[PDB]
């Protein structure tokens, strides 16, 4: 006990950096599910987020599958197209937003507040994904971490779109 | 400052593995409290979850109390009966559920979404509980970690029971 | 990739203890935003929490700014006045509360449940803040960690104020 398996049945510590990486993707997936279930976004944002939840499972499958020279069967890996899709969504959803000069106090709607929670969890997942690469520079792909990086940018953008209180700004004083 | 006490007044780093373990049990307890307060489960599931919250405090008391040869007064420890009770709940609640072939996108009801959040926090708590044992193989009991392990199985089962959207499945594509 | 910048443009690992500290302040800020957006506290508690969200950004700016002998421009730092303000709020809000003899099961209202979630995240942020100091005893200030320490005391107090189920107590049995 205290051990479990990767996608290739390889035994691993429940403390393992790869497992912590795709476990945090799970936590991020749940956080996005909470934003959907309690924030009730419009149908278009709902479809975007549901697609991200699908992507996050693709990222966890990538992280749970060691990189090998020639595998038994082709592995599921994140690709740059995943990230370019997030970039496209960022541009579209950020186009109507006014310019931001300072930090925003997270909150507002249930949807915007929960998108902020998901943002911070996703960024925690990203930190874990980079720690997985640091531990296995040759065995772990960096695209999962790069996908999580841009996802937090998108979640921040969507949190602003969804906020009816507008941008409540941080006054350093 | 930066130090605190275990159950025996022993001084400990606020970074300590045992403290991180029972602190994550606290976070898991709060997550379950959110599922209750926002998901409004039926009275039967409410009683199950409230009992788990009670168990989690028993687990934290176990984790905060070093194992010693003969203690001043008898310690509160998790027992196999705690875990067998969770196993019994898993079987009962999983009996009516259809067979699952793939991963589920967390979400659906407020209750099912928040049970997914609690699931991922509990699994984070489990990882912390195993790290506590690794650091003190002789001083920390493994039953807290084993209880958290099966609790995440139950929370997954309950999340399916509570979901009115059924199982929204991950399409790897 | 896998690197980012502190407030002084210094390059840093996305695993860095200082970054993990002010990232957890962000997560705590979001958690408080969720309590506001879903718990709908009265106007007075709303103003207290919004002020704390402002303080947390001040703490993150402190943590992201290395301590130096004579800086280019004066840094934003947490002060004892921040903490004394939290102490004042604790006393006021705890005055009407009955004496507590045991642990409370987190939950109750949406507000009180989410204040418990925020409490546990803030305590996680505190642990991270102390780890930042341990890593840079001379470069990181301890007042951010001390502010987070007392904030968790206040959030516990407010969670009791907000709970309509009163104190649901842990029975170790
Ligand atoms: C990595 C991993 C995860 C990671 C990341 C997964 C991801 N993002 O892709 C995380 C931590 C998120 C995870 C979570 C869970 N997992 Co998991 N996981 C694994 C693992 C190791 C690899 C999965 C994978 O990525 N395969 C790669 C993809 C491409 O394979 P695939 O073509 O989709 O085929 C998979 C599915 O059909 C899946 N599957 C088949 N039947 C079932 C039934 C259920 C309920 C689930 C969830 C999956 C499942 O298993 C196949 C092989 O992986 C497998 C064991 C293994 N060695 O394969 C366990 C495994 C799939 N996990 C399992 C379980 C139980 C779960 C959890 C319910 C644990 C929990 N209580 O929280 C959750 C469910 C989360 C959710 N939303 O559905 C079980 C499912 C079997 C069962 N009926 O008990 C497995 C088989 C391990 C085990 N034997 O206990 N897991
Ligand atoms: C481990 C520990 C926890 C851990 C795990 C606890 C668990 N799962 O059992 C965690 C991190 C979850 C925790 C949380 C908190 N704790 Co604590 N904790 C401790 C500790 C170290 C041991 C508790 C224990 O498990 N005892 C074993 C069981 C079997 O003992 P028991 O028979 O139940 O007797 C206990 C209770 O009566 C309890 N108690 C007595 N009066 C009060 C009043 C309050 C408000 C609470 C919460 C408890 C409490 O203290 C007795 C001795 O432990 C004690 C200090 C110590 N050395 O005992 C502090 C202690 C109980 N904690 C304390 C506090 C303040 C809290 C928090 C409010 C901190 C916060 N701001 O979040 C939260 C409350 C969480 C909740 N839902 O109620 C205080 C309570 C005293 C007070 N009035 O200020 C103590 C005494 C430490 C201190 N002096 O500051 N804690
Ligand atoms: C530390 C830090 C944070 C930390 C802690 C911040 C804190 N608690 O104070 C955390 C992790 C919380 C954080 C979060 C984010 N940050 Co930040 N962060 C930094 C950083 C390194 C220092 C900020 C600071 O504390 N300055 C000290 C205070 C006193 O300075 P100030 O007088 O307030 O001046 C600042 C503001 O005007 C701010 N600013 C100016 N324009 C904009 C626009 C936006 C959208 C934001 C959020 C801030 C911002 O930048 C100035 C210089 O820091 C800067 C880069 C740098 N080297 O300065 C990036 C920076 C401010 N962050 C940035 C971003 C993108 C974000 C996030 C949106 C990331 C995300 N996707 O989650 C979130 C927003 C969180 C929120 N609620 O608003 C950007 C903003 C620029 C832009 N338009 O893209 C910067 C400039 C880095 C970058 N170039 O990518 N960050
Ligand atoms: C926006 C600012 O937040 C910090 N930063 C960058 N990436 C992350 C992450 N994944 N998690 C937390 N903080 C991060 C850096 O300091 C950056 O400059
Ligand atoms: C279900 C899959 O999730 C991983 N796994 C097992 N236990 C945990 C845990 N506590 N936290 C996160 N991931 C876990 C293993 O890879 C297992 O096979
Ligand atoms: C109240 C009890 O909780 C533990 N404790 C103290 N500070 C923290 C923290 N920031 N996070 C988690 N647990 C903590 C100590 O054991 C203390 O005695
Ligand atoms: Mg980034
Ligand atoms: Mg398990
Ligand atoms: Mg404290």
């Amino acid at each position: 006990d205290g051990t479990t398996g990767l996608s290739d049945m390889s035994r691993v510590a429940k403390t393992d950096a790869r497992l912590v990486a795709y476990a945090d993707c799970d936590e991020a997936n749940a956080a996005i599910g909470a934003a959907l279930a309690l924030g009730h976004p419009d149908t278009q944002i709902t479809d975007v987020l549901r697609q991200i939840q699908n992507d996050l499972f693709d990222a966890g499958a990538d992280l749970s599958t060691p990189i090998v020279e020639n595998p038994k069967h082709p592995p599921l890996r994140i690709a740059q197209s995943y990230i370019d899709r997030l970039e496209g969504w960022c541009d579209a959803y950020n186009a109507g937003l006014p310019a931001l000069k300072s930090f925003v106090l997270p909150g507002g709607s249930p949807l915007s507040a929960l998108l902020h929670v998901a943002r911070t969890v996703v960024r925690r997942a990203e930190r874990s994904a980079w720690a997985a690469v640091d531990a296995h520079p040759e065995g772990v792909s960096v695209l999962p971490a790069k996908y999580l990086n841009r996802l937090s940018d998108l979640l921040f953008i969507l949190s602003r779109v969804a906020n009816p209180d507008g941008d409540v700004l941080w006054r350093p004083g």
